[PDB]
């Protein structure tokens, strides 16, 4: 229940501590960062809440898939543009990616996006490829992109006691494409060393991105073709009610994985 090596998990942001201790033993693949916002830049935290190995300081939701981490820069200063995130994404399309997750994105009017973006995004929708992109904390009935795109699964940031946080942007797209998931004080990595526990949806997005790599790693042990795809549809489907605020629901993994083997909650 802790992944498979045969499914890939792509983490598109900026630089990525892959020296700390919680990623020893983890399989992590870093492409080469190329010749000349999205970036959350915490890429060391939200890779460690996938990669993270049992009992190291930072537990991962699933360890034992095959990571790859992609830099969305070439200089970490810059800003970030949406051909910057283009190209990155297709370099994770084409490096064998299931899933890619994006904690970072960018506040817009109503989720447009510009031509190499939206192509990209398009590219893992013809593909079968799963974006999973962080809603946003900008607190108002807003989308960000890539989030809000077509086939992307949005992630919003709820509490422990499952309430959606105020932060979490409810923009409308949300409701048919976006969860909510834990997104109060998630323990990850420093880089450097050590630990700390953030809030936002950047934190909640690879929490999502992890129960995906799980649903896809099942879908392997039950000898059927990994879906990724249909595992999105399954978490939004499973998604359990809270209203606005709730988006299609909040993340529920035993439901999804009920759904998963064609059962019913």
């Amino acid at each position: 229940l802790k992944g498979d090596h045969n499914i890939r998990v792509a983490i598109l942001d900026g630089p990525v501590d892959i020296a700390h201790p919680c990623f020893q033993g983890a399989d992590l693949t870093v492409l080469p960062t190329l010749a000349p916002g999205f970036m959350s830049a915490h890429g060391t935290h939200v890779a460690s809440i996938i990669f993270g190995q049992p009992e190291t300081s930072v537990p991962g939701i699933a360890p034992q898939c095959r990571g790859l981490i992609v830099p969305i820069f070439s200089d970490d200063r810059r800003r970030i543009t949406q051909l910057d995130l283009a190209r990155g994404i297709e370099r994770a399309v084409n490096a064998g990616a299931h899933i890619i997750n994006i904690s970072g994105g960018e506040l817009t009017d109503f989720g447009e996006a510009d031509g190499w973006l939206e192509n990209a995004v398009s590219l893992c929708r013809q593909n079968n490829v799963l974006l999973v992109a962080a809603a946003g904390n900008n607190g108002c009935d807003c989308l960000h992109v890539p989030a809000a795109l077509p086939a992307v699964l949005a992630v919003g940031a709820m509490d422990d006691h499952g309430h959606p946080l105020d932060f979490s942007n409810w923009g409308s797209t949300y409701e048919q494409q976006g969860i909510l998931a834990p997104g109060e004080d998630i323990l990850g990595a420093k880089p450097g060393g050590g630990t700390e526990r953030l809030s936002g949806t950047s934190f909640a997005t690879p929490i999502v991105s992890g129960v995906a790599a799980l649903l896809l790693s099942e879908q392997v042990r039950r000898g059927e073709t990994p879906d990724p795809q249909k595992v999105r549809q399954l978490l939004l489907q499973s998604a359990l009610p809270c209203a606005r605020r709730c988006l299609a629901g909040r993340l529920n993994v035993s439901g999804a994985f009920t759904l998963l083997k064609g059962g019913n909650m």
